[PDB]
């Protein structure tokens, strides 16, 4: 699949808004992921003992991990699909080191959309949501291709 230039424009304008508060978006995304899908927290050896939303909000480690993920995602999105070099190492680490199934990447994609809608009323309508859904789908499909090459 491919996104149109117009779809990329929508994605990257949204992402530039995310960049005004990367840490806050990252915290909200991971907390939404862990509350909606608690099994995902087990994959985080650095902070899998966290239990409550208040503990998660007080964790500097959770915040830093969220910032790193959003930073990498932003760098990849800015390649507008031409992201082979940037995405390959990430796909490899998630297959082999972190052991993240595709279903968990679907869960985090849902969390991203949810948080974008929650944090950006009036600036995240149907056009932007559809474009971001497609960009995240492309990201997941390209990761899945690398997973298949590894037999994961
Ligand atoms: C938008 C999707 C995601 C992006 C862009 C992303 C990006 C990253 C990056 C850049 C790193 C550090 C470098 C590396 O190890 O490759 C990382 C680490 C990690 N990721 Fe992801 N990730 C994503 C989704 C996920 C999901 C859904 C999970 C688990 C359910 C996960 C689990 C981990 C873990 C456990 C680490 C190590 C964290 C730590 O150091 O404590 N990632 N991720």
């Amino acid at each position: 699949m491919v996104l149109s230039e117009f779809e990329w424009q929508l994605v990257l304008h949204v992402w530039a808004k995310v960049e005004a508060d990367v840490a806050g978006h990252g915290q909200d995304i991971l907390i939404r992921l862990f509350k909606s899908h608690p099994e995902t927290l087990e994959k985080f050896d650095r902070f899998k003992h966290l239990k409550t939303e208040a503990e998660m909000k007080a964790s500097e480690d959770l915040k830093k991990v969220g910032v790193t993920a959003l930073t990498a995602l932003g760098a990849i999105l800015k390649k507008k699909g031409h992201h082979e070099a940037e995405l390959k190492p990430l796909a490899q680490s998630h297959a082999t080191k972190h052991k993240i199934p595709i279903k968990y990447l679907e869960f985090i994609s849902e969390a991203i959309i949810h948080v974008l809608h929650s944090r950006h009323p009036g600036n995240f309508g149907a056009c932007a949501q559809g474009a971001m859904n497609k960009a995240l789908e492309l990201f997941r499909k390209d990761i899945a291709a690398k997973y298949k090459e590894l037999g994961y």
